[PDB]
């Protein structure tokens, strides 16, 4: 992920113009190769027309260029790109939202699975580890980066997400389908056991655990679905064909023709199709947006940092359910205990935010007349 | 389903251009027949104009071609295609999301319906089988592929989703409406029985089971609704008529006219309407997107693999609630038990993902001044 | 509702072209009258120009036609139609989703309201009848079809949804507002009574019943809201005015002018504005989409089959909570009891769906190198 | 709110054309003043050109008109209007959905807060009154109509939503922020008290009450958010500037020029810019859609009937929790008790809806062949 | 936030035209600098052409201007702006909706955490303070304004959101990741403790608290996600490049050429590109919409008032759970106790809202015929 939120935090002269100078995750990095290819084909045609063709071949080439220019219709292609890329961007954000995060589970497990002893620690850590393990199994199934981190289940074991006994059980399960869900069933069984032993003190707690389990497992499943059900291939081929047809029409019809021929709209020879090149950059980059986002789980600059998320999730969940279990600071009176109201101070750099009238609602400046406000 | 996620995983020179070479699920496979028909009509008209018509008939044909060219307006047709196809694509994804999946139920059933004995196994397996049976009943009602797998209820019985006693009960139910919901009521009754016998140990557990039951049953119902309430036929006819009218206007107005007549924009005879053909491919393919997706439950390449999902769901649910019931590996200390932090290693092929600064939030490089940070 | 899902199940040569031959629910059925009116006005103007006007009046008419042609701008009108019709279509689908369906309630009631005796039957049937009654009350308030089935509350009583004692209570309730919600309060009171008597065995069950009650009642309320809050009238008038202005501009500016006058783009007299007629069909039909969908509860071909849904819902709910209460087939071992795996067979017509590789995830063909997969 | 659902219930010749004759809530009512202003400016310019300017000033005016006509680009302005107005319309519907309605609470309170005595009545009525009071407080904060009904808290008290003791408590609360939430906290405290006294019989009931409380309170909060966070002012200014720039370009460039000058596309002097006027009506009305909907809580014709909703909600909630508490008709056998099936009759005016085949699913006419249906 | 809801409350002559006069949060404030730069470049080119270039250089400049004018295509750029800005606006609203608000928690805590004593006060205040503290930690991570208010954790402590003992615990937690979630785990542990001591009286109450905790914590997490996952940089660069390319094409191709040269569409020299300037204002402002909204957590006029929300949330939560705990006014009969119906009065300024017929549903004016309403 290429984060540039800090760069667009507060209004700056130029707006996004400053973002135009970024390389990592940039259109330039993604598009320079194709740009040069388009320019090379264009310049090869121009060179042929300028230095190879006979006079008659030149007149015919001019006829072809003029005819082809009529078909460089950016309107429809703009329509299709807009709709298709918007679909892809929305799908990409939804996928990111389907990443399984243990925070909700870790809150519930810290609050409901009890015991300072080793057995209670084992329960809490094992439940969170099962969640992380389901996450790892699915992510290695859908993400190139995570897979290359865990190319085999042996790696998952050596990395500590799965124990050896667990792998024996996992492997003996006779299923030809992806087993990412297996740790979630392990979680359910362990939670039921914890309740039976009384580590979970009430049935409502066990219900809360199972609910959050299924929220987490549902996110894992959603990741599988997004990996499996691509954007319809036919649609992608359609949009690509539209774009490439536009580029063909442009690479022929944007040729600079001899001004001495006096053709309409061919009076200036620039030798370099500057505006055609900018148009190519715009439209090809627009499609590149979809090309980047259609599979966000790779090793690219702006792909999701899935391995980072795995590390963070495991470390934080372990801390939450083990180090922080039943380790509160003593209840003490807060700074505003004796204060009827409460407002933390402001720094000198922020006190200006004050003195802005406190919004109460849009109606509170109407100033109605007396006789009008009398009840019937 | 034609999965091509692996092909668009990491940025590749050309982007989708590589997808243009795919046959299964492709625009080419879906469109070649119509393409050839359009070309045949176009070439028949051209042949008539070139070799049959008298001189006067040729002048009149030229007048008609010029007049018809004015009406080949791809702008509006692009609008309508964009909006309509987007609606269809969104509906298609929503339908896929309404496929009933037992994973949530199987987690709950593994965690809440107890007993290693045969009776407990019977309870768990029967509940999951009822879920799968509702799924089969609805899918055979809405999916051509599943129906051809289960053309009669006898097939459902022989396949083991419904027992003989159950079919007697199912058939005696006097209802003229689709009975896919019947196993969900069976599920509810059986769950209540399991609670009464104490196999379900608490009321909160029975509530969780019934909640997940209704989530699953609601997905089944949603499938029925999507099958029943088509995209409004009037809308589909409107978009089709717009497209075909464009194709008529093009098949006449894109004829190559005799350059010797010196008509404006008719100076080059290519004999093959290359750009018109590409435009036809683009627009007809764009509509084909909707045509493919409007009913995703058939036997086409990119239709949902419903029978595969049935197999997977049944096998996995059975495993989860029967083989994996109360079969945990012993609680054991994990690899990171004694480690204050925790981070699994990286493979040599992935360690580069490290050393990327750990994102903490966009504000954490601001570097405010000392006097500014003093509280008021 | 005009269901055509079966027609677009599997890819067919022509795609939607086959749908163009449908009459029920079709654009033709909805639009022929207006089409003929447009053609009649057009032909009346043409007849006047051809056979009534003096020479000078003809020159002036030609000037007017040429001027009016400049204003037949289908671009903006396409924009507004796209956005407005899309809003209407989405609203229409949301409305359909707000139809109250008893299936969830019937599952809960079958599972939670107990007793094979007459009193238990009375409880279950009465709860489901109250749900159906709320549905009937709201549907008769928002649907012309349902209202004409139940033009008075007396009809509701004679149809059995409301008893005589209930109507006395219903009518004595002093409320000037729509009383569709009254049976939902009756439901809540009866459920509380059932719990008090122990017919509902636990508080979590009563909570589940009340939750599903409010889901159902919320759907009823949503139907009321959709009936009350139209699409803003101003918006509808705006889109209609845009469309009609286009049609005026076309009915004047698409007149065939005398070719002997030699006006630009007026060289061919077809006597019939074929492409103008197709354009009218397209655009007027596009708006007709909204016109049909804006109120989906009437007696039209593609309106929702609300009366059918009432019949189905009542019959199915009654069956579920009465005939099927506590009437399970004996628990018996399933066909796959002794099978470690499980897969139902395939018919000869479907076995081809097999042998397609079982999708495990997009990463599982990467084939990493040995030294790359070593952990750091 | 201007309800016109009944007018568009069933297909009618002309479709929306009949809606064009409506005045209340209409584009005409909202736009006539601006229309006349545009026409007045246009006619003032035309009068100057026709009767004031010298010959040279006329040639220069003609040059200006021709130049200005090039910039009347309705395409982009159509784009921006489409996107912006769609955003506003969606926001408007979401706001309406955030109106707090007591129906869910009243169902729960009727079902869970017990006692026919005066104390039980006090509990139920007071809880519902607290909900209504929160609704009133927020609505008077966000709605001009409601505020003018309750310009001061004294009005709220005299209207009975807040008692005198409650106002003392409400006013003594030292908070500079809007206090609409205070009755929701009162509700929570009272509910906890009711449970403590046993008026609420179980903890699951109290939980249901608090859940529905927070749903209601969340809707109130959402109303505050929509009131506070306008559509970004910059966006609104952008769209307005685009529209007005188009109107400037049109008011100059749509001037009728002297045909004797023989300028291209200026050959007919109509003296009245009919199509320009229709275009103004269309585009200005399109923006008026947003202008009407951007704040739906005023006293306009099509603003939400917030005061009506207050009246209805209070009356209905009071009836539901007080008059209808524990006042069921005796459980009695329904009309279909002895009937295996069940279907209410149809009126002569609706029986035609019958005989339409009962939809069972799209697959149930496939008619597979015998040998194909054999299992492998 | 620049609230202008009160200005667009009721229809006003001109509609948004009055908003065009606003400075704070306005397009003018955001765009004047760029506007002047565009005008300066344009005027520098014009000055060069008018006063520096030789005659031949002038003919060549004219050729360049004419060629460049062909490429000022506002159509596609309008498409891309529409789609991209709409995505940004929707994301902005979603972000605002992810702001963590304690109101739901404070309702639950006031209702479920009991005791008038100091210990009960400590429990309630500490739980709400933990929620506020998580909110502060995340907001200082994602918001420039909040960060500059709390540049260091020491500020958080001195402001009273975190105690000294809590900071010791917070700092000793060995985690390299953002710790905003830590107070939510503290909350869970404290809630479990409160239940264990009986301050929380039932398990369903503790479950409700933990559910609302995770709703709140999920909002905090969502804020982190929105801060981290920018709108894809490639997309932003694409849209910016499209816009700037249009501005380049305009700054050259909108030059006023010498009318004495008699070029087509260059007959009037205005010296100031009025319409080009308006177009620049429109399009650049349209992009500015996204530029403003892409990061809404800064110190700009229309950024979210995050510090205000912190103050309000803390003060209100403290009041709700401490001052207002178990402090109800005595249950008393309401004004409408003895009234069968109930309707609060109207002010003279609002009674007109009455006499509008009370909407009962769209069907209730149909007036069916007698023989038609007979049941079959
Ligand atoms: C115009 C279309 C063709 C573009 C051709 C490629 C652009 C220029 C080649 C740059 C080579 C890689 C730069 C690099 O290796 O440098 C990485 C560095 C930090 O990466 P970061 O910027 O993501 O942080 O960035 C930098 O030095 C800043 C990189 C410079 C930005 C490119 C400007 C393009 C022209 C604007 C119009
Ligand atoms: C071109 C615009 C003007 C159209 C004028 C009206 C169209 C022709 C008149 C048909 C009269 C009613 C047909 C009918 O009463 O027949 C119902 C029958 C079953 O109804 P169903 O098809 O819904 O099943 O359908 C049928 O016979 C099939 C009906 C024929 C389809 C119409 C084809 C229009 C031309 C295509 C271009
Ligand atoms: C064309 C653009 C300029 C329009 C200028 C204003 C339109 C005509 C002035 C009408 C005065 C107010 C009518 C009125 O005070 O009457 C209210 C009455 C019931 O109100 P309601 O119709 O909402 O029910 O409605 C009626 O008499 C029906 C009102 C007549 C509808 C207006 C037709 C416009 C031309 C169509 C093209
Ligand atoms: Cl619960």
């Amino acid at each position: 992920t290429v984060t540039y939120t800090a760069r667009v935090a507060n209004a700056r002269f130029g707006g996004f113009s400053q973002l135009l100078l970024l390389w990592r995750g940039s259109i330039y990095k993604l598009l320079w190769r194709e740009l040069l290819c388009f320019l090379g084909f264009y310049m090869a045609l121009s060179a042929a027309y300028r230095f190879v063709l006979t006079e008659g071949q030149k007149r015919y080439f001019e006829k072809l260029v003029i005819y082809c220019d009529q078909y460089a219709s950016l309107i429809p292609v703009s329509f299709v790109l807009g709709f298709y890329v918007t679909l892809v961007v929305n799908r990409w954000w939804s996928q990111y939202l389907c990443m399984p995060l243990p925070d909700a589970l870790m809150c519930v497990v810290a609050g409901t699975v009890h015991g300072r002893d080793d057995r209670g620690r084992l329960y809490r850590r094992t439940l969170m580890r099962y969640a992380g393990l389901s996450a790892v199994l699915i992510l290695r199934s859908v993400s190139t980066a995570v897979f290359k981190r865990f190319p085999t289940i042996d790696h998952v074991v050596e990395a500590g997400f799965m124990t050896r006994e667990e792998r024996k059980k996992f492997e003996n399960l006779n299923s030809s389908y992806n087993k990412y869900w297996v740790p979630c069933v392990w979680f359910s069984n362990l939670a039921a056991q914890a309740r039976r032993e009384g580590r979970i003190r009430d049935n409502s707690a066990l219900k809360l655990l199972l609910e959050e389990l299924n929220v987490f497992r549902g996110k894992c499943g959603m990741l599988f679905h997004y990996d499996w059900i691509s954007v319809p291939l036919v649609y992608t081929q359609v949009v690509t064909i539209a774009l490439y047809s536009y580029f063909l029409a442009c690479l022929i019809g944007r040729q600079f023709l001899d001004p001495a021929q006096g053709y309409k709209d061919h009076d200036l020879d620039l030798c370099v199709p500057i505006f055609t090149l900018l148009q190519f950059f715009f439209y090809a980059g627009w499609l590149k947006v979809a090309e980047q986002l259609i599979n966000p789980f790779g090793e690219d600059d702006d792909d999701f940092e899935t391995n980072f998320l795995i590390d963070r999730n495991f470390q934080v969940s372990m801390l939450a359910v083990d180090e922080m279990y039943d380790d509160l600071a003593v209840l003490e009176k807060d700074l505003y205990w004796d204060a009827a109201e409460a407002r933390a101070p402001y720094t000198a750099a922020t006190v200006f935010q004050l003195r802005q009238p406190s919004f109460q609602g849009s109606t509170f400046d109407i100033t109605l007349a007396k006789e009008d406000m009398q009840f019937q």
